[PDB]
């Protein structure tokens, strides 16, 4: 049957890697995040790659106000990346920013992995990170990122070019957002 947006965006994420285009994106920047989002969602959402002007919330959590989101992003992208701790802190702030109307989770996990790969030569082996544990670590992270740090640290891999880790990790990442 016709592909859904989630199904086609999953195909687009696989192609981002298969084509090599993944390694031609800026790492750790707002623009690089926009490039990922545009790759995943171009042709699917009208706002692919575009910083939102509206507010958004999920449960009782409101993401950064659109009113100062651009300003927040400039500071976020300048955060340092030389240790695991620093990289997770930068990711936590980019998650709080949540700069698109949709597609933040999936795009920003790819963004995180590129920062880890550049600076540590590791990525997250997402297939082994349970949805429940991931979502509760993320819910705690604005106040206390320790649970998230340890969860992700225990699931790092140095096998950053392995197809199965990459493709199963895309699958898992999309499953965090409800798609299987
Ligand atoms: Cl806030
Ligand atoms: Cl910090
Ligand atoms: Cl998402």
């Amino acid at each position: 049957h016709m592909k859904s947006i989630d199904e086609q965006s999953l195909h687009n994420a696989r192609r981002l890697f298969e084509s090599g285009d993944i390694d031609r994106i800026e790492v750790g920047t707002t623009a690089g995040l926009q490039q990922i989002h545009r790759y995943l969602f171009g042709g699917l959402y009208d706002f692919a790659g575009q910083i939102r002007e509206d507010n958004i919330s999920k449960g009782g959590f409101r993401f950064a106000n659109a009113m100062y989101l651009k300003e927040a992003l400039v500071k976020i992208e300048q955060m340092p990346e030389r240790t695991f701790e620093e990289i997770i802190a930068k990711y936590v702030e980019m998650n709080i920013a949540h700069p698109f109307l949709e597609g933040n989770g999936r795009s920003t996990r790819i963004w995180l992995d590129l920062v880890l790969k550049k600076n540590l030569k590791k990525v997250v082996n997402w297939q082994n990170v349970s949805k429940t544990l991931y979502l509760q670590a993320m819910e705690r992270s604005p106040v206390n990122d320790l649970r998230l740090r340890f969860l992700l640290k225990d699931n790092l891999t140095d096998d950053v070019d392995n197809r199965e880790i990459i493709f199963k990790g895309i699958e898992q990442s999309f499953y965090y957002e409800g798609y299987e």
